[PDB]
């Protein structure tokens, strides 16, 4: 399925994902696309920080859901 | 992250927010906590009125930053 | 909001301020505009000397209110 990832500068990218994908996997895909190390990535959905070991399904992240990406050092 | 919101009577409250949160969202949270309609809320930071559609990141509002809340009719 | 500041020679200037601004901040703005050190500035409103640590709201100083500026050595 597709999900949207929106940055703090208002740019949205799309990712092909499955509900069984972990947040770790998602950050890995974002690295594949944008070259950002997963350690610098923060993903938030419905005001929550998303934990690396949990899946998208765990957070009820569905088709065409929007995650917010916040970079941190 | 946490931000402080200081009122005209010298009371400070705290809000859990993310850089991707809009000013609208922040006023919504203040309504959640205090029952003030967002339309009666004014938020200022560094002498600027904050616009509802912009985000905290847009205004460089970071961790433990202090917003000033001014109520208006 | 805007406030007026009237001098002893009958000159009025305008300042962009917020109710949460302290008298200290106001004197700082007057320094920004006119080069007068805050220590040489006295602000009065409704016959009262205004204290540096208090805010405009504390003194019920509102939109288009007029403060009187008295310089002292």
């Amino acid at each position: 399925m597709q999900i949207f990832v929106k940055t703090l500068t208002g740019k949205t990218i799309t990712l092909e994902v499955e509900p069984s994908d972990t947040i770790e996997n998602v950050k890995a895909k974002i690295q594949d696309k944008e070259g950002i190390p997963p350690d610098q990535q923060r993903l938030i959905f419905a005001g929550k920080q998303l934990e690396d070991g949990r899946t998208l399904s765990d957070y009820n992240i569905q088709k065409e859901s929007t995650l917010h990406l916040v970079l941190r050092l």
